[PDB]
């Protein structure tokens, strides 16, 4: 299935042909990085890697970038070219982007594109800062959107990484309403390709209530984001353990009971009442304690296997396909090769199948 522009239905999403399909795929970060390019391709060939993802059973890959690759002639500087990427030699991120979205699509892949960066410099917690001013981000969607239409390869995008503190959801105040802001991006990127899904994020904070940056969704129940296309929206969290962040639900004495209610609350009950698709964006873990292994069980359990419920569940990609991510480490290991069989043993009932080829 897969083939052909997506669209939702309820808490899933279909193919052009209708048939229900599931994200379950892996995050491959670079290109919003001050390299440019994807990470680990100074130790093997692009469709190499690819070709690896898919052997594993991933279906999708978020694929993170910067404003900074859009900027002329921006060229990657972590490649190496003996025995392998001799034709990403000489090309711009932009122009190997192209290459991996053209490669990913024919082996039956899929591509979700992440501004995950304002600039390769960090994270910003509103969608625009100082030097990239809201402008800028938006006409980058747009030429991306313009860039790949009608290469279904592309599914949709998720179009601020992690907005927190102090954005708001809802609160009308136009400087800081991250919802407001995700309309206003949406629909500029429905304008330009109008069969693209648009990936909304949450903020971290709502009602004083805190959780994981782009993780808190409480206030889309009652503060829905409304495009010009319909069918198209699907919002989305990330959440982590204590190897990122020692939250305090994790010193609660009946974890991992606590769990669900935390996840319900924050974003599960999107899906449970069938308002939009939910995707779980992020999530990983170098699972040193104990903790982590019992939160990960716990989570991949709450995502609903793929045996029992099929794609009438949570999307995810989980974090990450590199090995070199501080605090959460990676499938393959740090020869860029090995996969870590036990990580990856643990999202096994949750993956679901490659797609048709493009
Ligand atoms: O992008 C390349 C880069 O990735 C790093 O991996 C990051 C992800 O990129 C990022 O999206 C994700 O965001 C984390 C953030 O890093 C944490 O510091 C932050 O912790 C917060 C927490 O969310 C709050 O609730 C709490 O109150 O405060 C802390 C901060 O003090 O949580 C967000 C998740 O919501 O994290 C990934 C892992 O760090 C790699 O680390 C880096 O090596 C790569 O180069």
């Amino acid at each position: 299935a897969g083939g052909g522009y997506w669209h939702t239905s309820g808490r899933e999403i279909l193919d052009a042909n209708n048939v229900p399909v599931r994200i379950a795929g892996i995050n491959w970060f670079g290109f919003e990085t001050c390299n440019y390019v994807v990470h680990g391709l100074w130790s093997r060939d692009y469709r190499s890697m690819l070709d690896q993802i898919k052997s594993l059973g991933y279906n999708t890959i978020r694929l993170p970038y910067s404003d900074d690759i859009l900027k002329p002639g921006t060229m990657p500087n972590s490649i190496n070219f003996y025995q392998m990427n001799q034709d990403l030699q000489g090309l711009t991120s932009l122009q190997v982007m192209d290459k991996i979205v053209a490669y990913a699509g024919q082996i039956g892949l899929r591509i979700i594109l992440d501004r995950h960066r304002p600039d390769c410099s960090g994270q910003s917690a509103l969608w625009y800062t100082s030097s990239v001013s809201e402008a800028t981000w938006i006409s980058d969607l747009q030429a991306l959107a313009q860039r790949y239409k009608g290469n279904p390869t592309v599914v949709g995008f998720d179009l601020h990484n992690e907005p927190h503190d102090p954005a708001c959801w809802g609160c009308g105040d136009p400087s800081i309403d991250w919802r407001l802001a995700a309309e206003r991006a949406g629909n500029a990127v429905l304008s330009v390709n109008p069969n693209l899904l648009i990936f909304v994020e949450g903020v971290q904070s709502y009602n004083g209530d805190s959780y994981w940056w782009g993780g808190n969704l409480q206030g889309a129940g009652q503060y829905p984001v409304v495009l010009n296309v319909p069918n198209r929206l699907v919002y989305s969290a990330h959440d982590y353990a204590t190897s990122v962040y020692p939250q305090t639900w994790f010193s609660d004495p009946t974890f991992p009971n606590n769990m669900p209610g935390i996840w319900n609350k924050n974003w599960g009950y999107l899906f449970n009442q069938n308002i939009a698709p939910v995707w779980l964006g992020e999530f990983g873990t170098t699972l040193q304690s104990t903790t982590d292994q019992t939160w990960l069980k716990t989570l991949v359990q709450y995502l609903r296997p793929t045996a029992q419920y099929g794609a009438d569940s949570f999307q995810w990609t989980f974090w990450s396909w590199n090995p070199d991510s501080g605090d959460t480490g990676g499938i393959l290991k740090d020869d860029w090769q090995t996969v870590d069989t036990v990580k990856d043993g643990y999202l096994a009932p949750i993956k679901s199948s490659i797609f048709d080829p493009v």
